[PDB]
């Protein structure tokens, strides 16, 4: 049949998220081909017949059965987010965070955090540096958890990868032993 997937991301893209499977034609929510325009919050037999609902386009993976994410998708579409996580080593260690993920205001910092449970909450939090094509977040939030950034990287694999098939703390690399 072929791979309907040929195009990739368009113009504003912030190298962030890419969107592996987080959207495009990843398991969303179930329904019956007898009640189109219902939305169930997930799978099983339905309500108004007994018979198992019919899955949407991908059909019976996107979180590769729970590898991923809670089969809940805090992806909003039009939205996309960068984690939370230390960017530096030796230097000073700030929360590294796309440039337009934090909102500026006055003389502080808010983030709309991506929350696990599909949501998302405005925390004041601490920004004022600029590294790399990124900003830091001095204070305000922790690793693991999102921002929202909107923008899109090029292959979302490598940050896919943890999470899933990756896990351990710190989730770092190439970083053994470190006295000197
Ligand atoms: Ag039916």
């Amino acid at each position: 049949m072929g791979s309907a997937t040929v195009n990739g991301p368009h113009d504003g893209h912030d190298p962030a998220a890419g969107a592996e499977l987080k959207t495009g034609k990843r398991i969303l929510y179930w329904r019956d081909p007898m009640v189109p325009g219902q939305r169930f919050d997930k799978p099983g037999k339905s309500p108004y017949m007994d018979m198992p609902l019919i899955p949407v386009y991908e059909e019976e993976n996107a979180d590769g059965a729970a590898v991923r994410i809670d089969g809940r998708v805090t992806q909003n579409l039009g939205v996309r987010t960068a984690e939370v996580k230390l960017g530096r080593l030796g230097s000073t260690e700030r929360l590294l965070v796309p440039s337009e993920a934090l909102i500026r205001t006055g003389a502080r910092t808010i983030a709309m955090v991506a929350k696990g449970e599909g949501g998302f909450d405005p925390v004041e939090v601490k920004a004022g540096a600029t590294a790399g094509g990124q900003s830091e977040i001095l204070e305000g939030l922790k690793a693991g958890q999102q921002v929202v950034v909107s923008g899109q990287f090029l292959i979302d694999s490598e940050a896919s990868l943890r999470g899933t098939v990756a896990r351990m703390q710190e989730t770092t690399s190439g970083l053994e032993v470190l006295f000197q």
